């Protein structure tokens, strides 16, 4: 009979300024990363949004379900810790060293990834 057989592949092409924290992140799971990072996004837009308020180089997390899913995560602290944070006892703070540009450079990646998980054909 007639036997053939072939394959496939991919190229790979979004990232706008670099993304590390995405690939390490990635080594754990897709759908963990995202949520994950998600925190790490919402915190940092406080920074972003007003960085010159001291007030705001902080962060509180007291939820326990940052202990139970944020800390002993894969990635997450990783992440905050190469980013440019610090992990504290009840809250993280912000180190005054971490550059403010590089996280929304950085942050603008999983922004837009957040809308592209949903696929609910929606917005924020």
């Amino acid at each position: 009979g007639p036997l053939g057989s072939m394959a496939s592949a991919t190229l790979g092409s979004s990232s706008s300024s670099a993304s590390p924290a995405v690939a390490e992140l990635c080594q754990n799971t897709p759908e963990t990363f995202l949520e994950a990072s998600k925190l790490l996004l919402t915190y940092a837009d406080n920074i972003l949004r007003n960085p010159s308020d001291e007030k705001y180089r902080s962060i509180r997390i007291g939820n326990t379900a940052f202990s139970t899913r944020l800390l002993p995560v894969r990635g997450a602290v990783e992440c905050l810790f190469e980013m440019g944070f610090e992990e504290g006892e009840t809250h993280l703070i912000f180190p005054k060293k971490a550059s403010v540009e590089q996280l929304q450079k950085i942050r603008d990646l999983i922004a837009i990834e957040r809308s592209s998980r949903l696929d609910g054909s929606s917005k924020k």
